[PDB]
DNA sequence: AGCCTTTGACCAGCG
DNA sequence: TCGCTGGTCAAAGGC
């Protein structure tokens, strides 16, 4: 729910590390842009980490 | 209508 | 080999 200035579309969600956390997978909405992030929530909905892969081919919108 | 989640299937690296 | 764990796909539904 927090923002970092980019547009992400969610392409999956999975339970990990023995149903302890749940991980959400997003990729950047800008065309041809291969950047993906994932973010990983605690059982209480609190966000633990955020993982960024790659870089955008466009600047911040 | 055109974006967006959600959800289970699919699949691939690895133990 | 085999089954587990995680990453993605595609089909549906919501706003
Ligand atoms: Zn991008």
């Amino acid at each position: 729910v927090m923002e970092d200035g980019y547009n992400w579309r969610k392409y999956g969600q999975k339970l990990v590390k023995g149903n302890e956390f749940v991980r959400s997978y997003y990729r950047c909405t800008h065309p041809n842009c291969k950047a993906k992030k994932q973010l990983e929530r605690s059982a209480g909905g609190q966000v633990v980490d955020t993982v960024y892969f790659g870089e955008h081919d466009h600047p911040k919108p």
